[PDB]
């Protein structure tokens, strides 16, 4: 309701408010298990992730039956893209926490990891900013799980386009910087697919995501 | 050379290099059983994948392409394609997917409700040939783009994102053709792309469900673009 009638400033500061901190894995620093460091990891970023949906403008006015379905369909693409964002700045490598950066010498998984970094080095070839990175993984929360949905969606296409014309990009430069974000987002579903593969190949229940969206 | 085209010519140009609606196998034994009707599947799409190599090659700028990364794009985009062009055909036959003009089924139960909820979503949208066959063309140079490698494999991805932006240029000059304001085209235009990730999943399920028990290799794949 309220988030339809918000300018796409406003959608920008509220995203970049939601924001989730960046964890750091449970190591001593002071010792001389990867996959257990990850667990962990993605496990205590879950909270914080069901907290940043709830503050994504437009989700916590659908049910909460929907609102798990759409958690439940996208928590892989927000880890990983997520960590794609802040890998960014360090080519060839993946920073899954500030204490735990890797590279494909240490690394499904070889795989995905290719495919984690080949997307890290799109998003720094296009200097993706980071109030357009809030943008693609509100994206993400609404679209990978109807007509508020959309709407909002919307929305955030305008936010979008408003920011890439303050950017000073062109009408035309705009609608294709879009497109190329957009496109993004197929290779990090793709990534997501083959990643839940992996995970059954040894993930937060409906009814886990049901609770926690509760309290 | 594709980038030199206008948007007029770029859809001219790929409504031109469409592949025919085929037929399965004409009167099959009926019920179907789950072998039965895999095999159906299987038949038609092994012959739908001769006329889209043939329809890839007319795709503006992907013969500009080695062979190797021709191969690639396939691979990674065949399925994406064969389940937009059913979704397309499918669109005004509401809760049934016409896989051919002779094999039309009504409500693997998880892929089909996807793929009629994609078609419902384009027959919503009121989805447009000249727009379908601009994402069935970015389907098939974007799907495989972000697994490249050298200068030379630098142009070559540089290239096809030029295409991509081209292919970006052609649907949103046929939206502001057709009347629609700048809101409503970038609008149209993010609709119609996170289309595509769902497609992607649908692919992925796909083939999920194909290793289940139930994919062309580089060789045939190669070969028939030598074809
Ligand atoms: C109860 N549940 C919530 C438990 C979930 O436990 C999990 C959940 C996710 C993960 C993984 C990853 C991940 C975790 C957090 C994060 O901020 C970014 C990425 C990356 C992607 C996947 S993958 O296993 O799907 O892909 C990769 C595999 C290996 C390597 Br190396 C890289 C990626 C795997 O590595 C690991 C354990
Ligand atoms: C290249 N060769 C070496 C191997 C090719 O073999 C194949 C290739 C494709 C297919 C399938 C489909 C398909 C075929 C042609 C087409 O124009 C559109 C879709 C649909 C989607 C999938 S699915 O089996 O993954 O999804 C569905 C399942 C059931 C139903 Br009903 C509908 C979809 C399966 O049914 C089956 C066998």
């Amino acid at each position: 309701s309220l988030a339809l009638s918000l300018t796409a400033d406003q959608m920008v500061s509220a995203l970049l408010d939601a924001e989730p901190p960046i964890l750091y894995s449970e190591y001593d620093p002071t010792r001389p298990s990867m996959m257990g460091l990850l667990t962990n990891l993605a496990d205590r970023e879950l909270v914080h992730m069901i907290n940043w949906a709830k503050r994504v403008p437009g989700f916590v006015d659908l049910t909460s039956h929907d609102q798990v379905h759409l958690l439940e369909c996208a928590w892989l693409e927000i880890l990983m893209i997520g960590l794609v964002w802040r890998s960014m700045e360090h080519p060839g490598k993946l920073l899954f926490a500030p204490n735990l950066l890797l590279d494909r010498n240490q690394g499904g998984m070889v795989e995905i990891f290719d495919m984690l970094l080949a997307t890290s080095s799109r998003f720094r070839m296009m200097n993706l900013q980071g109030e357009e990175f809030v943008c693609l993984k509100s994206i993400i929360l609404l679209n990978s799980g109807k007509d508020h949905i959309h709407r909002v969606l919307d929305k955030i296409t305008d936010t979008l386009i408003h920011l890439m014309a303050k950017a000073g990009l062109t009408l035309q430069q705009q609608h294709q910087r879009l497109a190329q974000l957009l496109l993004i987002l197929s290779h990090i579903r793709h990534m997501s697919n083959k990643g839940m593969e992996h995970l059954y190949s040894m993930v937060p229940s409906y009814d886990l995501l049901l609770e926690m969206l509760d309290a």
